[PDB]
């Protein structure tokens, strides 16, 4: 995402923190 579904359309909390856990490794 660029800017659009991050801080301009939520997130949903569901795919977000997916690609972010898995930036991390798997969120530890």
């Amino acid at each position: 995402d660029a800017e659009f579904r991050h801080d301009s359309g939520y997130e949903v909390h569901h795919q977000e923190l997916v690609f972010f856990a898995e930036d991390v490794g798997s969120n530890k």
